[PDB]
């Protein structure tokens, strides 16, 4: 299915942008 | 749904951004 | 809906990138 | 409609990126 | 479909997101 | 329609997002 491939690309989209936020968090600590 | 979490960690990225700014502007101040 | 609430946290985004480019700026020039 | 509003925010978001890398390019260059 | 090409480029994007998280992250470790 | 120039503009989104990792890998290294 197209739309439930969709669905799923959004999700693993949300998970790299949260490992994004983490390693901007890292940076700015560090 | 998906595009809610979606949002959701985009605005947590943004915030981690805000911060990063904040520790770059206080090492120039330094 | 939750597409325009998107649209806005990447309008937010989008600032804080501003912020933190202005930031590098002022870094590089001192 | 709403898509295309998000399409605009997201062609702005890039152009906000493509600024930063160029403020991270010239911090760089001694 | 216009589904289908919208899933895959969101595939690519978070692709993208994950290699430039791990730049911040070599950046981070100097 | 919408839907293909939503697909775009995240296209292009992407290549930027490799174009500031390739200069934080510059000033990295």
């Amino acid at each position: 299915g197209e739309i439930k491939a969709l669905a799923q690309e959004i999700k693993a989209l949300a998970k790299e942008i949260k490992a994004l936020a983490f390693e901007i968090k890292a940076l700015a600590q560090g």
